[PDB]
């Protein structure tokens, strides 16, 4: 049982130094090779242990679910200054949202139907741009926010609703915080971070209007409701209930989060899908073959379209958009792969290192819709592919995300091609911003009608 | 109430008290607050409790009178010795104490630090000259001034303003790279009990790192085989001989460089100001004139002197309030203050902005004004809520070599020059761009015209 | 989420004066018609809280089985002083125990027919006495201790043999130490006790030698052993084998606390039967219809004696030799009953009220086998019997034990009748020591060959 | 650089349970001493505890380090989840006012050296009474310096034969035993869990609300009578500071048994101090001849005599330095992560400082087995510190009783010297001072011994 090995920190700095001027993602590749899969890092002085690789990842996620499933300590409850009690109500709280979300995937209108219909207002909006040239940013955050509005509010918002735009201004609008060097030795020998969540002014810009709204609503909702025949999640709030709207605000914020993550995959799908036409082809005409031009796609499709799924696939690995997964804490002692990590030790599963996993993936830097397929062409599991993470906090979302992605992705390319001032060899798909995340550089596009 | 834990407005999970601040922001909402429930309340940040000082008194109360109890470091900055062991810990203590104690030879001594600003202070006015009157932003320049003295005192000697040593260094240093965040991915942050922000997740600051190192390499080679005791040449061969690994020198020239980020803004700011009061600027060059003359350089023993000129200084660093919520601490164990008890390794904010803007020490809060440090025969007094370099076990380790830069600037600069703009008087706006923890001054222009 | 009620504390005695002349036991049952089943009391500054009757006992031990199955401080490695390690491989250990414990039961030779052969000795034994009057706290520590030596060494001792006369003096021979109230609080003052183990220098007397036995019997062990044939614990642990000797002083340690127990079960039950000798009648009946008077006793017997199982659980029931069970410590932030335990707090499961429990015993306090028998005469369960403990931690020995208690009860039975100074209507149940345990008065009887 | 004290290897549950000697722990200590040093650690189940051995480790300890070595251990440390903060702090304030309370002089209704030197008067008259028979002395000591706390606390001393005295005489003073066997130690270890805590011993409750009533009445008696500025005694301090202003009755029987926990080593003392001069004949009579000088056999001895008697005075630290009654001092607790020696002690980590090993280390006494009082003398015959002489232990928790005690030993050990002689049926070289257990406490062989009326 020793601790796992790693680069020696120094005083105040932890490994700060040991980064390569080539990011964060290199240099967790660097260290990699020199220690292994498990390897010790220091932010500060406080020690993160680093998982890398498929079957590291997973004998964490999946094998000791419940030791690697701890939150950070800006989650954890103070019983000296808040009694137990919150925390018992947030853990019953949490498990009534768990299961309630698996709830809307099987039921029973549906998901898929609210899918469907967001999937045609959108083709719509298409056809009024008339083929013209447009950053789809602001149409991905819009057609996957609404599916959340239908769930959560029990219906849609118009795109051009003036709350529904207020609304992708709180959750999504950028704001940016300003730091130097200097400052941030600073604050590693202070032993506090400058930022912290509401530092910025923006987010109050909205706040009240949102949550003003959600007061309505809740109203509206409770005037005309039927158990056990609750409509949306508003009135489901409403019975497990029998201050909170807050709670309602909570919840929306979760789901916003993922969403912004599900639209991002699809924007960054579309980069791919122009830098690859002939897999946007080979897309149109398995569409073709399996649904024609005439219905709507559907969510059982899917299963009849191998190429179509392997290639979704394909762009949530490479989007990775996620690469260092959400940090744990480990909930006791714990032995794992020859060493042991204490209780409450940080951890990092480093997904980004699975998703490029060379064991498990033929091309890890390589778009290769092969990775998903077999020889005949069927689709294939693939054990690197962990995008959702995995085990006991595997993405609450992971079946609405997949569902939209499906949805919105063969309905456009059913009713439109696309294009763009650049050349195919001349796509970029390097991050624009790659710190702890992977947002994909901004661009242009056209969505032509096929008619 | 035997033992209470301070009041505070209700959290709500997950968010905290997140959505109790203002449009306003933190510093009104802090401010509010305090009206609501006194000097001493907390607040939520997640799920972890905060405990704020305000006013004078509370924040010299903690930070003073139970010096100890109020001084601890955040959880970043504490090792743990499972992982480490003891010995760096202990060690670490040595060392800070080491640097402790050698900040005061800058304070009582081959050549003196306030001779090293004074020949920096030369070097400047050179440059002014060179303007020529030309519109320009001080930023740059006084970055490179106030680094200069850090330079000197590390590595024995100052460099050129445009040596690209110095030019890479002040990179590495003050350039600013900013992070992006979202109202959603914040909020899921908080649920995760992980921030996304932690220093070095910009890749810009790898950029001039391993020159800069390079260089400090150097030096301590340069000066391993110049160098002999007890003549101490400067940091550098002070570091040698207690040391008798480079990157110790790192972590040391970047805490003096972000010291020195606050001085420099400091006389940007003062500046600002001084364009925004033109009337003040003219008795500071007649104080300068009846105490100094226009020949010789100004000199430390001068402001003694000059206690107008002082009360003005301490005026710019009481508006600009540049930290407005001090330095976060922690307090090292069960605490019994003002009534109530702050448990041990509990979060503490000293709102240092609370002090200088205090209403029971300050006759106008908000409006400059040296009376505030000047008594009825114009001589210097001294005002408790004057607290901008913070008070206690851990004041600034810089306070000294700061008060002594922005003397010898200010008086320096204003002896051989004078200031104009294209922006009116009563035009100024001297309102922070932006806040966050910090209150950052507008960015503007300037005209330095030599007097003659 | 408020934490159990109780009566206020004192500084530094806690509830001390809140203790009866009349005892622990009766202090404790006077706090729970006040406070109900789950209560808080202080030891000193420490809070601790007590579990009452079956229903508590049973909810916290098995339906919160791991929540509840903490050791306590003195049982806690610290890593900061002999890192994670020694932790992962006493809990490998244990497991091991636990394991072997189990298969034994249900296994050259068979538990059953060790205590057998002892039981045949032991009768030979009482024969020799030629029904002269006797105390036998020596004898049933013998016998019962046998059981452990042949387990553990392969081979049972002889009754004089002066290894196994050293053996029952190392573990079972009182030593006391002495204290005074003023030295009580003046230890509660300053936070430590002290008595601790091992503070006695008679401890010392016989230890060497034993260990000095056990590394012979390794060795004996060591040179013969083979498998598929382990003969005993001994090669077990050669076999396990894959600060080594001692392993095997801590096990015989411990096997030898739940062996006293035993042994002083059977001197309980033997006074008893002195007060009620119909009891003895019947029972001695019993297995007349059963065994008859030609072959020994056996285990499968157990399962056609109603009776005497009947009578041997109210035998267990009120001696109540455990009566506080053993102090646990809770594992994490418990909701129970209504309130909240805090991770670490210690609790005591106070066996004696399940075993009292008035809502599953119509007599409590008097002699009764009708509380295991239904009305047909057959055996029943009854909830309220917990003398081995409940859930995660339940008595490694309970199925040895039991055994032992049935073939030596039954044994000595079949073959002697009982007799003593002391009139039935005299016979005092009362225990002599009334502290953290209930032992039995020391008595005389003789036993007499049958017929 | 920063490593943790060394010791010998754990075993698991047991520790370092076998590594003790058949011949009691303190030599097993200093066996371990011999072969790690100063500072080792020990370990007891599988919690360590570090032990200091030494005049210089335990004065670097608790006296240069003295807030650091000043823990409790956990059973004193309240858990504020169950009682909240302000117990805490009351505690606090609680032992501040009590330490500052007995820290009054001995002398200033009247001083504590008078109610000393009444109370050795009302002792040698109870020792005529005895006409030179055989006795053992435990009751009567135990009365004298519990008489000494009573007049303290309750303003007036009680008659030796007093039943409330004697009953209170039993709740203190009177042993019980609890009763173990190494199987059920090595299964206590096992569980987390001893068997034995206070109050688990039946015979404790024997006389403990006649006590408490005793204690109720003598409150309100005084709370009638009270003329502050005129307070005569402790329970009226206590009702004036609450006056300022369950815990109200009950703060007297605690402090009343910590001070009864110091009276009975005090007692012991005394009673290890005949045994000494039973086997010295020739030291009782340097002692009896220097009363003469000093005192004469005309009034009886004061405090102010003890600076006039070195031989006495030197004699007396002897009687306590091999009397060595708590031989392991009180175990504490560190305060903080702590430098020690080289080697870092973690805070909270329990602490034995070995007060025996001070009393008898070879750097501080010529003799460190043989009673010597040189040990305290010079050339010139003039009493001289020694720093090994530690029974009252050091720093910031030195005990509170020290004066009250180093004062009742000085004045009944004269009193009863210059008024008595001593005798008993063993001779002097068979005498034997061994303590009869050896485990945390160094009891004194029980023996007889006549005092004989000196007759002048
Ligand atoms: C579009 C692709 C998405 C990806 C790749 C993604 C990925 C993830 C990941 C990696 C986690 C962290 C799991 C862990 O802690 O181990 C997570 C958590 C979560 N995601 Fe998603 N997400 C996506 C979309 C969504 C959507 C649409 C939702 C809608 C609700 C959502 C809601 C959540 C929630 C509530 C959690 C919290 C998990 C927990 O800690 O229990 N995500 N997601
Ligand atoms: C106007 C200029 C400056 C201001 C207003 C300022 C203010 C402060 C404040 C408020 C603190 C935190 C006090 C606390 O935690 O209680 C601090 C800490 C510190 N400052 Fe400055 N500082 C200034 C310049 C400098 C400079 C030039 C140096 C260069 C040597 C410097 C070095 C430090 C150091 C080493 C600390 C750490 C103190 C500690 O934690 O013990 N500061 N400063
Ligand atoms: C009538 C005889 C016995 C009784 C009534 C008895 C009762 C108990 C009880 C009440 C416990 C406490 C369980 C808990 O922590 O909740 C216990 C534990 C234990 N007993 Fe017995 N016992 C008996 C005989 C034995 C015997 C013969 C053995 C021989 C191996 C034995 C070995 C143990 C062990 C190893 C434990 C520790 C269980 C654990 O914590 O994992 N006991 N016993
Ligand atoms: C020869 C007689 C005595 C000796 C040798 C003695 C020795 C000691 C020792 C070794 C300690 C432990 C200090 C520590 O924790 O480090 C102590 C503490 C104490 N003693 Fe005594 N004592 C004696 C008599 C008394 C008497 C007569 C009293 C009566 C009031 C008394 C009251 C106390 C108290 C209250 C403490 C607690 C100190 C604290 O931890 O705050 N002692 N004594
Ligand atoms: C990401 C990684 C580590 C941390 C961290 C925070 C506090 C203490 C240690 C590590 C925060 C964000
Ligand atoms: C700056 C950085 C961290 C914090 C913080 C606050 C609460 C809990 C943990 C960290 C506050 C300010
Ligand atoms: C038995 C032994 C110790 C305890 C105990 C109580 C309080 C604190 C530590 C231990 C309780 C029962």
């Amino acid at each position: 049982g020793k601790l796992p090995p790693g680069p020696s920190p120094l005083p105040v700095l932890g490994n700060l130094l040991q980064m390569d001027r080539k990011g964060l993602l290199r240099s967790f590749l660097r260290l990699r090779e020199k220690y292994g899969d498990v390897f010790t890092v220091y932010l500060g002085s406080r020690p993160v242990v680093v998982l890398c690789g498929t079957d590291a990842i997973r004998e964490a996620l999946v094998d000791q679910a419940e030791a690697f499933s701890g939150r950070g300590k800006i989650a954890v409850v103070d019983p000296i200054f808040q009694g137990y009690g919150v925390i018992f109500a947030n853990g019953e709280r949490w498990r009534a949202l768990r299961r309630f979300s698996l709830a809307t995937m099987r039921d029973f209108r549906s998901v898929e139907e609210r899918i469907q219909e967001e999937a045609r207002c959108l083709v719509e909006e298409l056809r009024k741009s008339k083929g013209a040239l447009l950053d789809n940013t602001l149409l991905f955050h819009s057609i996957t926010s609404n599916i959340i509005c239908s769930i959560v509010f029990g219906k849609r918002f118009d795109y051009k609703d003036p709350v529904f735009l207020r609304l992708l201004d709180l959750f999504f609008q950028s704001f940016s915080l300003i730091s130097s060097f200097s400052s941030q030795v600073f604050e590693l020998f202070s032993g506090f971070l400058k930022y912290f969540p509401g530092t910025h002014r923006q987010i109050y810009r909205n706040l009240q209007e949102i949550n003003t709204f959600i007061g309505q609503s809740v109203e509206k909702h409770r005037a005309t409701l039927d158990p056990s025949n609750p409509r949306d999640f508003i009135d489901v709030y409403l019975l497990r209930m029998e201050h909170h709207q807050n709670l309602i605000l909570t919840v929306l914020s979760l789901f916003f989060a993922g969403t912004e993550t599900t639209s991002t995959t699809l924007r960054y799908g579309f980069l791919l899908m122009l830098k690859y036409p002939h897999v946007t082809e080979r897309v149109q005409k398995e569409i073709e073959q399996v649904i024609g031009s005439h219905r709507p796609p559907a969510l059982d499709d899917r299963a009849k379209m191998p190429y179509t799924d392997a290639v979704i696939h394909e762009i949530q690995r490479l989007g990775d958009l996620i690469p260092f997964g959400v940090p744990h804490t480990v909930t006791k002692d714990t032995q794992f792969r020859g060493y042991v990590i204490p209780k409450n030790t940080e951890v990092f599963p480093v997904l980004s290192s699975a998703l490029h996993d060379p064991r498990y993936f033929e091309t890890p830097n390589t778009f290769n819709p092969g990775h998903f397929l077999d020889a005949n062409g069927a689709l294939k599991r693939n054990e690197g592919f962990m995008p959702f993470s995995l085990g006991k906090r595997i993405c609450l979302g992971e079946g609405i995300a997949r569902t939209e992605l499906f949805l919105f992705f063969t309905t456009i390319l059913q009713n439109f091609s696309i294009a763009s001032p650049v050349p195919p060899e001349d796509i970029d798909l390097t991050p624009r911003e790659s710190g702890v995340g992977n947002v994909p550089p901004s661009y242009q596009i056209r969505f032509l009608a096929r008619h």
